[PDB]
């Protein structure tokens, strides 16, 4: 039943010295190769495809053509979004079996699974151990993007950081023995840093933790501030306001090792035994305490504020930060508008100098990113309008709110979406499953929301503007799926390809009709199912444009049998900006190609 081979690199094993019975010692050349290379070179870059072409003997595919079969699949590798597979299948279909010179002396037919046993220890015992030893996959946490780094400068990047830590009083080593928390890792930010912990899966402790912060948010609301709902606040304020909205957008500088720990543990302490009795309170005091990690061999106490990783930190930042708010922000003006995530607050009003006092009250408590401050304050150089929170494009001066789309210059689009679920494996005869899974509802239901389908505050035309974005992501992921089932399930007829793209288009027009007649508001003045239907259809247009050399058939399919006529009941609404690809989405990668 297993038909996934993940590309990840820790299904790699180690190599043995020779080779056991059963594999044809032939690949003991190339493993013996291995060792040769790992004699250390070494100049930059020498291609991982270049590598492997040496490493293993091209007498070991036969010719120059199964070799290109094979070479996709180490390309696919080097190229991988988190959690991502191929099947076994890939790994042994459609070869040249006579070619094959050491699998001629063996049996005509018991060949492809002897072919799959082979190439599964070339990729698990060469080809990804030699990308770990010359490289280091990191999370770069968009999407599930994997940028590869090579392994020599991540460790001179880790020892810079170490450094710091050990240099201040951040991380001190504890010397030893006493049982870590987990693994610290030191990840990149935008020119900065990131110490987080990877945890031990002790479990145990899972369920136990997941008890404890469910408690603690049950102290947060019948005891704290009720810190409003965000639709309600924005809408309720836009309502009562009739000048110029001015607004502050503020990021706290590393929330989690900013809290001190005295101040959370009197709060922890301070709260009923009805809600969280004395047992729990002592173990997440000391818990809170002793943060202990492990780097290299060595085991250190973490006494920076909270570890970013810890199952615990999120709830007990959320804890302290409400606190905060209690003591410092309890007496802003009651016509204002006030909202704060975990380290962001966002403060609007009409009164200029309220927002001035906010901006030098929140410096003063917090130490905030001052690169990150959004907002149209006259004190500010560059004043922005439209300032981005919780997803969402907040335009102080519009009113309006448009769905925000964390999508970097030339960011291979196909991170965003998860296709493939090892626990749930589709066959490779099943395209057809494979499909549907991928375009369940789900996966764009933050997009599909009250803040962009009200008619409230938001325009009509500000709605279709928004259902055509939500629709646009669609049709990059059916495209991200389209190209799985090219160079996997090696699709026989495409025939359910229309009925599920029919399906998903007219399925998603009924759920954002659906959002629209219930949010409905002053604002409103006619949506009909025809319109969103047609916008919902030219989404997939601009998107299947930018393959026309695969595409023809289905565009010249939607052409002659949709209708497209972009007529809205509104007057305001530009109908040029649903014929086109948005600006956003042009310099998002299609194109797979093993850039490391
Ligand atoms: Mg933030």
């Amino acid at each position: 039943m297993v038909h996934y081979y993940r590309l990840s690199l820790k299904s790699r094993q180690k190599a043995p010295k020779i080779v056991n019975s059963k594999y044809n010692s032939i690949l003991n050349i190339a493993l013996k190769n291995f060792r040769l290379c790992k004699k250390h070179k070494t100049k930059k870059p020498v291609q991982i495809l270049a590598l492997l072409q040496e490493i293993i003997p091209k007498s070991y595919f036969g010719t120059t053509t199964n070799l290109k079969r094979f070479y996709k699949v180490v390309e696919k590798i080097l190229t991988q979004s988190s959690f991502e597979c191929i099947h076994l299948s890939v790994l042994h279909k459609c070869y040249d079996y006579d070619a094959i010179p050491w699998l001629q002396n063996v049996e005509p037919n018991l060949r492809p699974k002897l072919l799959l046993k082979h190439n599964l220890f070339l990729l698990d015992n060469i080809v990804k151990p030699i990308i770990a030893f010359y490289y280091k996959p990191i999370k770069t946490l968009n999407g599930h993007e994997i940028k590869f780094i090579r392994k020599e400068e991540y460790i001179s990047f880790e020892s810079k950081v170490f450094h710091k830590l050990k240099k201040m009083k951040y991380l001190v080593e504890v010397q030893d023995e006493v049982k870590p928390r987990g693994v610290l890792n030191i990840i990149p930010k935008q020119d900065n840093f990131r110490a987080i912990v990877s945890i031990f899966p002790d479990s145990a402790r899972k369920p136990f933790f997941k008890l404890l912060t469910s408690k603690i948010y049950k102290v947060l609301e019948e005891k704290y501030k009720t810190s409003g709902s965000l639709y309600t606040c924005w809408s309720e304020f836009t309502q009562k306001t009739q000048g110029q909205i001015y607004g502050i957008k503020v990021d706290i500088r590393d929330a989690y090792g900013n809290v001190k720990i005295p101040v959370l543990c009197k709060l922890i302490q301070s709260i009923p035994t009805h809600l969280l009795d004395s047992e729990k309170k002592n173990f997440i005091v000391d818990h809170i305490s002793n943060q202990f990690v492990a780097f290299r061999r060595k085991i250190y106490k973490w006494n920076h504020g909270l570890l970013q990783g810890d199952p615990l930190s999120g709830c007990l930042c959320e804890l302290y930060m409400a606190f905060m708010d209690r003591l410092y922000f309890s007496n802003l003006d009651k016509d204002a508008f006030i909202h704060r995530t975990v380290d962001d607050y966002f403060f609007c009003s009409p009164h200029p100098h309220k927002v001035y006092d906010f901006e030098l009250l929140i410096k003063g408590v917090y130490q905030v990113n001052p690169t990150k401050t959004r907002t149209n304050l006259p004190t500010h150089r560059h004043p922005q309008d439209e300032i981005p929170y919780c997803g969402k494009i907040f335009n102080l001066t519009t009113r309006q709110v448009r769905t925000l789309y964390k999508l970097p210059p030339n960011y291979e689009i196909r991170h965003k979406f998860k296709l493939w679920n090892f626990n749930n494996q589709i066959s490779d005869d099943n395209p057809a499953r494979f499909l549907q899974k991928a375009m369940d509802f789900p996966f764009i239901c933050n997009s599909f929301t009250k803040f962009e389908f009200n008619t409230v505050f938001n325009d009509q035309r500000t709605v279709f503007a928004n259902f055509y974005d939500a629709m646009i992501c669609v049709a990059y992921k059916f495209d991200a799926a389209m190209m799985a089932l090219r160079t996997s399930f090696l699709v026989n007829d495409f025939g359910f390809i229309w009925l599920v793209l029919s399906s998903t288009v007219r399925a998603y027009a009924s759920r954002a009709f659906k959002k629209i007649v219930t949010y409905k508001g002053g604002k409103y003045r006619k949506v009909t199912f025809q319109c969103l239907k047609s916008i919902a259809w030219r989404a997939f247009l601009a998107v299947l444009k930018r393959r026309t050399e695969i595409y023809k058939g289905l565009i010249d399919r939607i052409k002659s049998r949709e209708k497209l006529t972009m007529k809205f009941h509104d007057g305001e609404v530009d109908a040029s900006y649903f014929c086109k690809l948005p600006e956003k989405f042009r310099f998002v990668k299609i194109n797979r190609k093993a850039s490391i």
